[PDB]
């Protein structure tokens, strides 16, 4: 048995629902679907959004209504979920689900966008720092870990269409890219790069100026695993053609212990 995980920053769950979300979900049939940018009070949702037959759903909203928020649909419920790193300023923005499954912990993370200001940038970097503390503790415990979501940073030049013009733009700052380097050096693997070494492989395009059509995009969304688990990763891919958000979904297929 394999387990398929999809991660998708949906740019608002209500928004994506109006653009083919449930048809896609039913057709893709992931075992686990991690979503970011729900932008909805979980109670405000129609029961066919938050209920999808065959899945347990778990929603982790921000304190601020209509902002941020993550969600997980899973056929098999986790033994529990954590909704934070145990650090209150990173825990109230609806960015964190850490779901405890059998073979592994699944971090479903909506990493902060650092573009709006220097405060938001510091926020993002410290969020990164607290994330790294969290995940290291868990896999140091002996947990195999899968981390997915919107990292809001393109790692290397290959990871976006315009590395030069974005050198001093949050998303592609040396400091941000250096964090992913450090993250990787702690024994985590960017799984997409395990199987696909190609350029032009992105997960986000600006809605504007035909960015998706000109493939002017960034790979902002990732699946990382710890080194010790990478042997279990069978596939890691971008669902490039799936529409309805400014991000496309990304996929991970892993093989379960019998
Ligand atoms: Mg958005």
């Amino acid at each position: 048995a394999v387990l398929k995980i999809i991660s998708w920053n949906v740019n608002g769950l209500r928004a994506v629902h109006r653009k083919g979300f449930l048809k896609w979900f039913m057709e893709e049939k992931p075992d686990i679907l991690c979503l970011q940018e729900i932008k909805a009070a979980p109670e405000q949702l129609p029961r066919k959004l938050r209920h999808v037959e065959g899945y347990r759903s778990f929603f982790t909203p921000a304190e601020r209504k209509g902002y941020s928020g993550v969600a997980m649909y899973t056929k098999v419920p986790p033994s529990s979920l954590r909704e934070g790193f145990g650090v209150e300023r990173f825990d109230t923005e609806g960015r964190i689900q850490i779901a405890d499954f059998d073979d592994f912990l699944l971090y479903n993370i909506y990493f902060p966008n650092g573009k709006m200001s220097e405060e938001r940038l510091k926020y993002k970097l410290e969020f990164y720092d607290a994330f790294l503390e969290d995940v290291n503790r868990e896999r140091d415990s002996g947990r195999n870990v899968i981390i997915c979501g919107d990292f809001n940073t393109a790692h290397r030049e290959i990871d976006l269409a315009r590395p030069k013009e974005n050198s001093n733009v949050s998303g592609f700052l040396p400091v941000e890219r250096a964090w992913i380097d450090k993250f990787i050096e702690n024994g985590y693997v960017d799984t997409f790069r395990m199987f696909n070494s190609d350029p032009g492989q992105y997960t986000w395009w600006s809605y504007r100026t035909r960015a998706r059509e000109r493939n002017v995009g960034w790979r902002l969304d990732y699946f990382f695993v710890n080194e010790e688990f990478k042997g279990k990763v069978k596939r890691s891919w971008i669902l490039s053609d799936v529409m309805g958000s400014d991000h496309c979904p990304i996929g991970l297929e892993i093989e379960l212990l019998e």
